[PDB]
C-alpha cells in the first residue's frame, strides 16, 4: 500500500550523461552509441543569447572546438551536426552503457522522470509532467543544461525531453532528442510568456482512483455527471477537456474499483465546488495531476 | 529554479539489488562486496508470520536453501547468520558494482530514498523521511520487501533503511542494515499501531526557506516569534519541538535569505494559526516537512 510520486531508476540514464565545453560555456550532453547530444547554446556566450545566429555562430566551431568528458576522460570528436535546436557531436567511441533506448515526443499530460546534471554528473531525479503550456515545472540551476527527461518500459530508455531554458516566470522550457522545442518557446533571451497551466483532468481522475485504491475514500460522492456537464465545470476551473479517449483510458481503474469513470468525474466535480475542507488526499491538500492512468497501473501492479 | 522532490540518481543501488528465495517467500536482498542481506522472514510462510521463532525457524535452512540470484544468474551461498532482523547470506562472488557504502542509523525527521523493487528488480525511486512515529509513508506492495533507503554522498551510498512491513493503517515500517527496526515495531503479524505523526518542524522551516529563494514569498509577515512562543504553537498543532540544534542547522538558509530563524518561525506560526486560504507554496497547499535543511541547501546549490 502506499502512492508515492516515483521516478524510473535512474540508473540507464546515468550511464548517459557527459560534460560538454564549448569555450567558456559547461553542460550536459547525452551520449548513447557513438553520438552526443547537447542542446545547441553550448556554443554561445550570455552576449550570443539575446539574438543568437546558430549556422553563423556553429560556422567558428570545429570538431576540437567540443570538448565531451565522460567520468574523468576525455572523448574525441570525430563529427558535429545541428538537428533543430541540438548538436549532434558523433565521438569515436560508442558509449559502452547504451541501453535500449527510443525518442519519443510526448504530449502535453504525459509524465516524465529528469535526471538532473551538472558537468555531467547525476545530482537527482525527480518526476514531471509536460504542462498543457508545454512548460516543465523542474528543478535546474545554471549548468543543468543537457539533463534529459525520460520513461523506461522494462530494459528500453524513452527519451522524451532535454532541458534548455528558464522562463523569467521560472519555468522550464525545452526540446525532444530531435531537438523540437516543446509549445512556442526558442533558445534565446527574449520575452517569452507561458500560457494557462491548467490542470490535467484526466490524471486527477487516475490520481482520485490511487486513493481511492490505497484506502482514501472520504470525497466520493452520492452523484455521477455526463462529459458535458463536467466539462462546463473543467472549464470554469481551468482543467483540460476530458474526452471520451480519457475515459477510456480510466477503463482499467474504474474495472478494479467498481467506480465508473462519470462517477469519479461528479466526485471531482464536487471538490472543485466544495474544495477539500482542510483535508487531504494521498498527502496531498490540493488535486495532484502529475501521474498518468498509466503511472497509478505500474505503481498499484508493481511493474518492474 | 525550481524546488521538486528529489531523490538521489539511483544506480549505484540498482547495481546491489538481488532476488532471495527461500521456499515459496521472494523478496529484494541487498548485495554488498561478498554479502547479502535481506529480512529474516525470507524464511517464513504466511503462517509462520502469526508468533515466528525466527532461530527456531533457522535451524530448518541450510546455505542452498536460500536461492540468490542477480539479474538472471544464480550466487554460491556459503554462509548465512541472522543479524538482529536480517539475514547476512555470504556469497562466493564479491558484487563487481559494490560502491562505496556505509551503514547509518538515521534520526526521525532524516530523509532518504528508497528504490521499490520486485523480484530484486527496481520498479522506482521515490524521497522519504523517517517520521517522528519511526514510521515512513512508502510505496510498498508485495514482494517489496527488502529494498532499501539510501543517501549519497558524492560516491559513497550510506544505507539507512530496509523494507519489512505494513502497519494495517497502511504505513511502513522496517530496519537499519544491521537488522534493528526504526521504532518499536517488530516482524510479526500482530496488533502495531503508529503513535502520533507529528510534523518535522525544522523541514518545514529550510522548505519555507527553499520557497522564499524560488520566489514564493507571500507568506512572509511581520512577526518574529522566540523559541519558547514558537514551541507552545508547534505543540498545539502536533508540530515537533524546536531546538537551538534546529536554529544552528537552518544557519545558512537564515544568511542566505536574510531571514532570521525566528522571523522564519514567526511566519510559520502565522500559517499555522490562519491556513493557507487556499493559495500554495513550491505548489503545495500543505506545509511540507521531507526537506531536511542539508537537501534544501543540496538542490539549491546543486551537489553532485
Ligand atoms: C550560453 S549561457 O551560458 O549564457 N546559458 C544559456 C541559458 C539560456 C538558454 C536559452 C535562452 C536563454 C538563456
Ligand atoms: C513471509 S510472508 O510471505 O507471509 N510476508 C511477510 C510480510 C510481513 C512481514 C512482517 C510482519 C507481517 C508480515
Ligand atoms: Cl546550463
Ligand atoms: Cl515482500
Amino acid at each position: 500500500s502506499g502512492f508515492r510520486k516515483m521516478a524510473f531508476p535512474s540508473g540507464k540514464v546515468e550511464g548517459c550523461m557527459v560534460q560538454v565545453t564549448c569555450g567558456t560555456t559547461t553542460l550536459n550532453g547525452l551520449w548513447l552509441d557513438d553520438v552526443v547530444y547537447c542542446p545547441r547554446h553550448v556554443i554561445c556566450t550570455s552576449e550570443d543569447m539575446l539574438n543568437p545566429n546558430y549556422e553563423d555562430l556553429l560556422i567558428r566551431k570545429s570538431n576540437h572546438n567540443f570538448l565531451v568528458q565522460a567520468g574523468n576522460v576525455q572523448l574525441r570528436v570525430i563529427g558535429h551536426s545541428m538537428q533543430n535546436c541540438v548538436l549532434k557531436l558523433k565521438v569515436d567511441t560508442a558509449n559502452p552503457k547504451t541501453p535500449k533506448y527510443k525518442f519519443v515526443r510526448i504530449q502535453p499530460g504525459q509524465t516524465f522522470s529528469v535526471l538532473a546534471c551538472y558537468n555531467g554528473s547525476p545530482s537527482g531525479v525527480y518526476q514531471c509532467a509536460m504542462r498543457p503550456n508545454f512548460t516543465i515545472k523542474g528543478s535546474f540551476l545554471n549548468g543543468s543544461c543537457g539533463s534529459v527527461g525520460f520513461n523506461i518500459d522494462y530494459d528500453c530508455v524513452s527519451f522524451c525531453y532535454m532541458h534548455h531554458m528558464e522562463l523569467p516566470t521560472g519555468v522550464h522550457a525545452g526540446t525532444d532528442l530531435e531537438g523540437n522545442f516543446y509549445g512556442p518557446f526558442v533558445d534565446r533571451q527574449t520575452a517569452q510568456a507561458a500560457g494557462t497551466d491548467t490542470t490535467i483532468t484526466v490524471n486527477v481522475l487516475a490520481w482520485l482512483y490511487a486513493a481511492v485504491i490505497n484506502g482514501d475514500r472520504w470525497f466520493l460522492n452520492r452523484f455521477t455527471t455526463t462529459l458535458n456537464d463536467f466539462n462546463l465545470v473543467a472549464m470554469k476551473y481551468n482543467y483540460e477537456p476530458l474526452t471520451q479517449d480519457h475515459v477510456d483510458i480510466l477503463g482499467p481503474l474504474s474495472a478494479q474499483t467498481g467506480i465508473a469513470v462519470l462517477d469519479m468525474c461528479a466526485s471531482l466535480k464536487e471538490l472543485l465546488q466544495n474544495g477539500m475542507n482542510g483535508r487531504t488526499i494521498l498527502g496531498s491538500a490540493l488535486l495532484e495531476d502529475e501521474f498518468t492512468p498509466f503511472d497509478v497501473v505500474r505503481q498499484c501492479s508493481g511493474v518492474t
